[PDB]
């Protein structure tokens, strides 16, 4: 998994956004970031990656309205069950930006 | 907090993935996007937005070499303390956009 530098230059940080520009699969390039604000976590000092599991264990997402997830997702039963979050909670328009606050 | 919805059009999910288009602070538009892989998890079948402490309790990022975040980041006790973290474990290149997995 990872290794972008490896095709990838002209990195930046800042704050907590990390931002390069990549090689795509074409042979030109795209600059693109991603916010770690919600990649990474701080335990006691020192930082490792936060892990989640929506990608492994909901399916089937889609928008309702203007803003709402809706997906299946899987209890501790271990059936699914539908499931559907306001997404206008905690993301943001920050200057033409969707971020997660 | 979040309220992305008043001023975004046009918005859309795609496996994890939402993408939006939304007002610049003063007229022009950007289309943009965010994971939610790392924002959102599932609780007992319920979509639930994941916390990280990383923002509040860090600062002074920093990329070291093409690819190590350093930061300092608060103990348990209160005292900061220099911590690092290889982005290369996790951060890839797709197709010339960075992702987490
Ligand atoms: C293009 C219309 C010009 C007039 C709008 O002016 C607003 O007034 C304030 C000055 O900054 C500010 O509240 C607004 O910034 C809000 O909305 C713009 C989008 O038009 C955003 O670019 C900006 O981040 C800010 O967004 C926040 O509030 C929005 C709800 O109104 C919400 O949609 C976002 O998630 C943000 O919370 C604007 O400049
Ligand atoms: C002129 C010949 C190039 C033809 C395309 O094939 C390449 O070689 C491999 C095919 O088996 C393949 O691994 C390559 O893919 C990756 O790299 C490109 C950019 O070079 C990315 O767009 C793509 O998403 C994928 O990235 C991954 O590989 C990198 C390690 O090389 C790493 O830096 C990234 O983080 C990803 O792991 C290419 O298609
Ligand atoms: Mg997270």
């Amino acid at each position: 998994l990872g290794k972008f530098s490896q095709t990838c230059y002209n990195s930046a940080i800042q704050g907590s956004v990390l931002t390069s520009t990549c090689e795509r699969t074409n042979g030109g390039y795209n600059t693109s970031s991603i916010d770690l604000n919600s990649v990474i976590e701080n335990v006691d000092g020192s930082l490792k990656w936060q892990p989640s599991n929506f990608i492994e264990t909901c399916r089937n997402t889609q928008l309702a309205g203007s803003s709402e997830l809706a997906a299946e997702c899987k209890t501790r039963a271990q059936q699914f069950v539908s499931t559907k979050i306001n997404l206008d909670d905690h993301i943001a328009n920050i200057d033409g930006t969707l971020k997660y606050e």
